[PDB]
């Protein structure tokens, strides 16, 4: 059993690792707005839409009760733009420098939960 303050005070610092790097968390920090942006097949593609606005309200709202939910979400949002972007786009490249960052501060703190 996870407390909510539990997870919000050893995995938020994580969230805030990626919101640090910019400028490739900038096409993660809201939700994907197709008609805005002009890529109206988005959601053609990726059924399971997630971003960093949307993970933050979740651990400041207690919708994780394990951490693993919360690394899932952070995975899906990756995945999501590894599958939609161009391997050549800047997007895409943005997503692999976050999961980069992510792996590299979620082991201390995967440890340190238990
Ligand atoms: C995560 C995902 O899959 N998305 C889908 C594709 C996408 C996203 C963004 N977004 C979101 C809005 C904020 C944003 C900001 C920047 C940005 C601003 N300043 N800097 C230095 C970078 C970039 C840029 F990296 F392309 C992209 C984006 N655009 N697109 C393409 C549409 C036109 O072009 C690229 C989201």
């Amino acid at each position: 059993i996870f407390k909510p303050e539990e997870l919000r005070q050893a995995l938020m610092p994580t969230l805030e690792a990626l919101y640090r790097q910019d400028p490739e968390s900038l096409p993660f920090r809201q939700p994907v707005d197709p008609q805005l942006l002009g890529i109206p097949d988005y959601f053609d593609i990726v059924k399971n839409p997630m971003d960093l606005s949307t993970i933050k309200r979740k651990l400041d709202t207690g919708q994780y009760q394990e951490p693993w939910q919360y690394v899932d979400d952070v995975w899906l949002m990756f995945n999501n733009a590894w599958l939609y972007n161009r391997k050549t786009s800047r997007v895409y490249k943005f997503c692999s420098k976050l999961a980069e960052v992510f792996e590299q501060e979620i082991d201390p703190v995967m440890q340190s939960l238990g």
